[PDB]
């Protein structure tokens, strides 16, 4: 199984080398809209832009820009919208997207503050009596319930379109235990978090694409999507050992750049997929 390849990369300590080749082979498409001056304040990092061909467009006649890419996995029959962590001024857009794309879940893989800095705005309400209102996109968000576990937290939020008065329930899955530096020591927690999300039905086809974010929306976000898809494939293909992580990662990078930011996260993905293959099988 790919575990063989895994143990061999380790024996050779050639991860950084395997990871680099991935970067070189990675697709490179234009990001015209993202780089336009009017959308400058709408991007978190200068080096993390969405390709034009796959960016999510807000349903605003005005400005339809939001740093977010739709990753469409044909064979796995799975789609994800990867995005950067909401900025002070793009929280309304963020929710407008969730609303227009008919998303059921939002997966957060970072803490609001990491390494003594703000990795993203507080875009959801912390107390149920203090709803939030985004006047620019005309949406209301209310905390309904919050369940705090050891490595993650699940929140039931209510999103209302103040325009149409229509209401929807968004499940917010927050992975709170990713270390400030490096990757998790054990894929155990990550895989459970993944399974929790799957169980919610947030990944299922009847709903829009699950929104997934980190700070840049490529590192931990890549890991999440890559593990999920690879597991689905091993799960539906006649020959599970035929699933190639490297080929899938490149298929994903056709939709958003930089997924998996380190040779170390790459290893961890390999790890997660393998352990997850065992818990399933």
């Amino acid at each position: 199984e790919m575990e063989k390849e895994f143990e061999q990369i380790d024996k050779s300590g050639s991860w950084a080398a395997i990871y680099q080749d991935i970067r070189h082979e990675a697709s490179d498409f234009p990001c015209r809209v993202a780089k336009l001056p009017k959308n400058k304040n709408r991007n978190r990092y200068r080096d993390v832009s969405p390709f034009d061909h796959s960016r999510i467009k807000l349903h605003q006649e005005d400005n339809d820009y939001i740093n977010a890419s739709l990753i469409k996995m044909e064979e796995a029959q799975r789609s994800y919208i990867l995005t950067q962590g909401p900025l002070p001024n793009t929280c309304g857009h963020f929710w407008e997207m969730v609303w227009e794309q008919k998303s059921r879940g939002v997966v957060m893989l970072n803490r609001v503050m990491e390494k003594g800095s703000l990795k993203c705005a507080q875009y959801w309400p912390q107390k149920e009596e203090k709803e939030m209102i985004f006047e620019d996109t005309n949406l209301k968000l209310t905390l309904i319930s919050e369940d705090i576990k050891s490595y993650y937290t699940v929140r039931q939020l209510e999103l209302e379109n103040l325009t149409t008065q229509e209401t929807r329930e968004i499940l917010h899955f927050h992975y709170t235990t990713w270390p400030d530096f490096g990757v998790p020591e054990s894929p155990a927690s990550f895989l459970n978090f993944l399974f929790k999300v799957r169980e919610s039905g947030s990944l299922s086809p009847e709903h829009g694409p699950v929104v997934v974010h980190c700070s840049a929306g490529i590192g931990r976000s890549g890991t999440f999507c890559l593990a999920d898809t690879c597991l689905l494939l091993m799960d539906k293909r006649k020959d599970p050992s035929s699933v190639d992580i490297k080929k899938v990662l490149l298929e994903m990078r056709k939709f958003r750049m930089g997924l998996i930011q380190t040779a170390d996260q790459l290893r961890f993905s390999y790890l997660a997929v393998i352990e997850g293959a065992k818990f399933i099988m």
